[PDB]
């Protein structure tokens, strides 16, 4: 047993000092398609649960700072649930829905917040290092608890980056969908000429059928690829 009671108290303060607040940006659906809405909701649910778990992590660091203070005293005296999973068309309706909404701007801003948060957590792990002049079974036990919190923090940073990547992925998907889905204006132009020109109808119809088939393909990919896994953080 080597003891430096002052070191123990300094490290108690350092371990429970505030960490950076997680970001609070709400991700909004990129458009009016159900798949897009479900992706945005899944991120809302994941991010909220991450915040709940980050708050419990701060309690854990408070609990640890107290245990250090109790160890310092005693040398003197002798001297959380899972993230819910979100349950996951005519050509013109599909185009209208795709084209209505912010097109992924909020998703990118959500992603920047959580990416940065990941980096900030990674930069605030010095507080969990071993002791210079505290040795014994108590010091070793406490060094194990500190290491557990460091690992937990680094895991939460990984989850933060993964959730940010989920958001960027859905933003990318939406851009792809807009490139590949017929536009509303293109579709209605085709329909107006069909409507006004009886002699053009038999020959216009295969163009329209191809637009409808491309719409079905894009919507199928959108529905499949926008289904996000809930982020389930570990308990601290
Ligand atoms: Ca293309």
């Amino acid at each position: 047993v080597t003891v430096d009671q002052q070191e123990i108290l300094n490290r108690a303060n350092e371990v429970e000092a505030p960490m950076a607040d997680p970001p609070t940006d709400v991700p909004i659906t990129p458009c009016e398609l159900t798949a897009a809405k479900n992706a945005a909701q899944q991120l809302v649910l994941s991010a909220d649960n991450m915040r709940e778990y980050l708050a419990a992590g701060a309690k854990e660091r408070q609990r640890l700072a107290t245990s250090l203070r109790n160890a310092a005293k005693a040398y003197g005296e002798v001297d959380l649930t899972d993230t819910p999973r979100v349950a996951t068309m005519d050509l013109k309706e599909a185009a209208r829905k795709l084209e209505t909404g912010d097109q992924g701007a909020s998703l990118a801003h959500f992603a920047d917040g959580w990416n940065t948060f990941n980096l900030t957590l990674q930069g605030d792990v010095k507080r969990f290092r071993g002791f210079d002049n505290w040795e014994g079974d108590a010091a070793t036990a406490c060094e194990a608890s500190l290491d557990q919190q460091r690992q937990w923090i680094l895991h939460m940073a990984k989850l933060s980056a993964a959730m940010a990547k989920q958001a960027q992925y859905v933003a990318q998907l939406h851009v792809w969908a807009r490139r590949e889905h017929p536009t509303y204006e293109d579709i209605v132009g085709l329909e107006r000429l069909y409507a006004e020109n009886p002699s053009a109808r038999d020959q216009i119809l295969p163009v329209y059928a191809e637009y409808q088939q491309r719409s079905e393909k894009v919507l199928t990919e959108y529905n499949n690829k926008a289904a996000l896994e809930p982020v389930n953080p570990p308990k601290p």
